[PDB]
């Protein structure tokens, strides 16, 4: 198509103008006293939202420039989210301060790459001083006081992730699922989980989460690329009749097949999700060959001259839940009986001392570990389905973010850890003037959503940020009651992981923006 | 698609001039000296209507913005008639007012939260002195007068209404259907009411009453989340033969089977309702399974490995009635035999003493409640079909009316109950300024349907609104006779629920446009 | 009384306390004392600082404490040289709320055609 | 009248637009390889100039701000060729380039007062450089090779010029005309020169030099200042016979009287030209006196009740050239006898040995020396009346920068001295980093003619400027032979005065425009 090619400083100022339709409307739900955002529904009435990352899915623009601009933005700050668990809006105002600043001082004639440079200097350092201020989250005592934290002030929710935690491990899979009814209950199931996501969105069946949810699937273990339908079509009718729902699992899912199959479960025929088998080469065949005794299946080879037509309900594997990310899959109560899992296990815990290879030997404790390692399953009860939905969601978000507190530590939240950091760097250098004025314009953005925050509740940003900067340590201003003190005593935190995760994804995609000398999309 | 998005005043102004179109539509009405509205049709001659739902129905503005404000009042509104079975115009002009000066005062600067705890304060202030001057129905004498009142003064549905509740008592279930001659029956048969509502709108038959009603229909009860028709289609023909309507009750209906169920009862190829299955987890199993007695059907369950498909006419229920509100499914004379429903009556009843805890039992005397219970069945007599479609109509509305009585007692109408309430509160105070402004808002706006009611009478509303201010009690105006006394006295009331709900829905709705700052849409 | 608008901030910063007849009354208070922080946030903002920072910094202290907007110093103004007439500061005040009064209570203009 | 007021950035971009019409159009005239404008006349041909002096006085701009602008820059660049007698044209490449750089830094948010104290900064640092690099001229061997050089290389106007200062000293009135033949010649007549201008242009009838000459005119010495014309009348009339021009010296002259002056002069009949009396308060009363001595007139004072009324031809004083600038006025060969002149000499060079004060002392020293040393006259000759004329300018040139020289010394002409001096200070420091960005700004500038010259010459502007900067001292480019050298011995040479003088009024202007916060102007 004849596209329209925009070079230099218009580029910059669409691009700029896009983003800031972006942050002006994901910024406004910053902090406690946050402001709604409503947004349009063709069908029904609208919705009323304080979460900045709907508005963001939201927002497309008409201009295809600007447009260039805010969908950059947008995705690179998903990818926060993705992360952490949470972070996605503040990544989102950070990169909107780093580029305005960043784009001013181009304009005003400083070289775009020496200006990347600083930034990037001065962000190193904040995820080290960051490193320095977290306050660590190891023994359980600190695990329930996060996780309650998280909940709201829910002592039962921090309770609850720490004997999980408990149970299965730190770095254990924990699971969280609907409860039978006003009672909490707490169960290790055989399970595994492991980092593929979807082959394609369409998939989700949990808009909130974007995720796959599947009760009691066949699973379907083949070692090829399914590249068309024409093998699957037995298979597929056998689960036409089951009724059951199933889950493929080969070397790649790619074109005919999967848009058959997209269309078709989409359409509600036969409902079925696809992903890629974990890992490569020779532990690609032998994790598959896992998770087929995990749930009891058959691995189906071109390699041992199996056929994917020949195949029956017998050969598949199957469990009672599974759920699927854009990154990571997870399988919930295996069918795989206990002597082929066990012995696997044996086998390969035997393999571990017959390793000549350090690197061969940790492959194979990986594989043990998810296989012997089982799965964490979390049913909360609440006495009326609607505190159950509510605390469940509550559940949820408490997990997420006191995993991210197990591994990184917590710091000081509401955006003070960030302006903390941002004051200790003020002597920060970099190889030349131009780098310099890069430091300096990440450590002004790092004040960014604080001051965000501040704005929000009626308070005048200079003169809080002037407080918060004049203190040390967790010392922070706690929006919420109003009150300075010690931010993390006053229980207001965020996960080091997610603070670090925003100001890296930030800086990240500003810094490309603030490098870009030319734009190409298509005509109106 | 490509969003327009808007910030602060501009959106701010926006909304108002659609709930302004809204609210000025819906307000004509209101009043016994209220007007007529003229609601266009493609088909035949033109609508004239006095009731300010219908109005409310039919608003949908040109502008998307505009369009936000007034569906959003819309569908906060409508609930207080959902609760109540009245308020939904007093609930909008009330918000229009607390909008109109909310805003206002945002737009001088004052903080939009603080504003927003104001209010709030104020509304829990005012229904509290809502319930100091309430007074209590409890005697089916006061009873009966009640129900005399909302008939327009009919004795004859005033003696009908409390015959019926000294037979199922004030918190049974009660019911309407048309006659079958001219004279009144009563009857109590087998049958159910639990608040799980129609999982969507357009399958209402009965715009009047907002209600799905289906006569002789087949029920289904699946213990599953419904997602497929595919699943539907043998147990769909099989109903569309023998011509009968169907209920669906499932844990859910979702996605493609909802969207076909409603698109094929909307052509009118099978007539189809569908209801979530009360409660969750284990307790929801056993309630339908209590369902499944009541109607004499069969639940099925995954659990067994029974499938939706294997599932005959025979396997599903039926009644001779079944009526779905928004919150509300009721089931009207199983089938199910007297020897089974007793066994299973039984059966809970002992279940009841092993009980282990008061939570268990208390759930199982609601089971064995509205098991045992049955449902009174109100037959409205008149001699000539006209009569008793409208005799009928206003026995529905007088039995809302009165029940929402038995349950909070009555207060002075005429939006008198509103301002006295008012009045009481003049001292009231915040934290701050602010606060304190957003508490006179609420207050002000109190006046605001008296003050409407006046004005369709062609009187002035500061006069009269000054002197119902002047006295006390439930002293106010009577605007028909143009007369001031006890309201009370005159027969002139509200339950104290709708007039409480009014308000509540009011404050809600209008407590977030106040604290809107930005709204995102599609382009023209 | 010192100079570069403190005297008025001052002024105002003692005024915190002081109520109307009514709630309109109240805020016609509240107008006029924070309108008083305008010179020295104008001042200020001519400066390159930020008027709301000084500005608090300010009135946290007392009597003829304020900055100093030359040298970005703060202190006691007088002693640091900076200072107006009582007169000038006073006839400031008393005419700009003079006119302003009649402007807020002008409900009608009429001007020639163009 | 209604003005039209414009604010901030919108008022500052104005301004650079309309010093980038000025300078663009005059920068193009700077090398000696410099281009050529032509100037439209509205009768007859156009003029084809190389001088940035003409082509500067004819900018003026449609648009009103951007007039202001180039306006602006004009008048305080017009400050430095009436200081130094030359350098207008840098002057103004200089404020195109401080402006356009500080501009850009104000508009990406530094500030403008920081920015302004910078370039100050950096200027008085670069002007205390330039005394340090400055060689003096003293000797009148060197008097002589700086005329010669000013001169186009003529030996003769060297000689001339020595020969003058020798006559007369090197502060003494040196003056140029016509020869009367083939070989010049010279000779010292009773003259003087005080510092009072003309009272307002229009007086002019020598645009080339914007200066007054009249020839044999009548004096007018009067003690009063001059309000109202009829009492000059009888003494224009006077004057208006014998057919001579008349120089009025007064307290002053103003409103009406002056108007009228200038009027009637333009009218074409009694020119006259009018100008305030030398000092102030007693003082300027003896030296009326002292004049009056010189042209043999009388001075006219109110005080021993002199009228002008009753003025003739011989209280008129007289001499046969008088020359005013804008700031100077100087009278040639007065008629005044030698007794008269000398005995004034006398009488004031006794009031100085009876002097108890050093400051009257220095008072009367100064008037002997303007009354006894005399004024040079050096009339210069050659073949024909075209030639002597071409030599006369080279005469009244090169005795402008002779006098610049004896005053300050001489830098590296081509511009090298600014960009030599600029490399020095490359250590420089603010009080904060706007400051810095001040300093820097101030000393990019400093490149700027000489990269304006290297462009006219068709050459690489950074590449000459490189190379000038790896040099020391006087070392620089000839851009004429494109030789690099040493400067001064290759004979390209600046008074230092004017090169000074250039940078501190362009910096001038350009840090007042560059704090410009408001403009206001007349409607369209």
């Amino acid at each position: 198509a004849a596209k329209d090619v925009k070079f230099g400083n218009d580029a910059r100022v669409k691009m700029l103008r896009g983003v800031n339709v972006l942050a002006d409307a994901v910024k406004v739900t910053l902090g406690p006293k946050g402001r709604n955002v409503v947004l349009d529904k063709s069908f029904g009435a609208p919705t009323i939202t304080k979460d900045g990352v709907s508005v963001a899915r939201e927002i497309e623009l008409e201009d295809k420039f600007e447009n260039m601009g805010a969908q950059m933005v947008k995705e690179v700050a998903s990818k926060a989210n993705d992360a952490a668990g949470d972070g996605t809006t503040t990544a989102t105002v950070l990169a909107q301060a780093i580029i305005t600043e960043g784009l001013a001082a181009v304009a005003a004639g400083m070289n775009p790459m020496d200006l990347k440079r600083g930034i990037d200097k001065a962000v190193t350092a904040a995820v080290e001083e960051l490193k320095a201020l977290s306050v660590p989250c190891s023994d359980s005592k600190a695990i329930a006081q996060v996780g309650t934290i998280s909940a709201n002030s829910d002592e039962t929710v921090g309770k609850l992730i720490a004997e999980a935690m408990d149970k299965v491990g730190k770095e254990g899979v924990i699971t969280v699922e609907d409860g039978t009814g006003l009672q909490d209950e707490l169960d290790v199931v055989e399970g595994m989980q492991f980092d593929r996501g979807y082959l394609s969105p369409y998939f989700i069946n949990k808009p909130e989460t974007g995720a796959v949810e599947l009760e009691s699937p066949f699973i379907l273990l083949a070692d090829k690329k399914i590249s068309n339908i024409r093998e699957m079509l037995p298979v597929l009718e056998a689960v036409a009749k089951a009724g059951k729902p199933l889950l493929i699992i080969a070397e790649d899912v790619e074109g005919e097949a999967l848009a058959t199959l997209v269309v078709n479960t989409m359409r509600g025929i036969v409902k079925v999700a696809a992903v890629k088998a974990p890992g490569f080469g020779d532990r690609r065949k032998a994790m598959l060959q896992d998770i087929a005794t995990l749930t009891g299946g058959t691995v189906i080879s071109e390699e041992i001259g199996m056929e994917l037509e020949k195949a029956t309900l017998e050969d598949l594997g199957q469990a009672k839940r599974v759920v699927i990310n854009k990154d990571t899959t997870t399988i919930i109560d295996g069918v795989g009986e206990e002597a082929a899992i066990q012995g696997r296990v044996a086998q390969i815990r035997q393999q571990i001392e017959e390793a000549t290879s350090d690197y061969d030997r940790e492959k194979l404790q990986e594989r043990v570990a998810k296989l012997a390692g089982g799965v964490a399953v979390i049913k909360v009860g609440a006495a009326t389905e609607v505190e159950m939905k509510e605390k469940k969601a509550r559940v949820e978000d408490a997990l997420h973010a006191t995993r991210a507190a197990v591994e990184e530590g917590v710091v000081a939240g509401g955006g003070v850890a960030l302006i903390r950091v941002a004051s200790k760097l003020a002597d920060l250098r970099g190889q030349n003037e131009d780098q310099n004025v890069g430091i300096k314009v990440a450590l002004r953005a790092m004040e960014a959503p604080l001051r965000q925050i501040v704005l929000n509740c009626g308070e005048e940003p200079s003169v809080v940020a002037n407080t918060v900067k004049g203190g040390d340590g967790n010392y922070g201003y706690n929006a919420a009651t109003e009150e300075y003190g010690n931010m993390i005593d006053m229980g207001i935190l965020d996960p080091t992981k997610v603070t670090r995760s925003a100001l890296q994804y930030a800086a990240s995609v500003a810094g490309l923006m603030i490098t870009t000398e030319c734009m190409v999309t298509d005509l109106p």
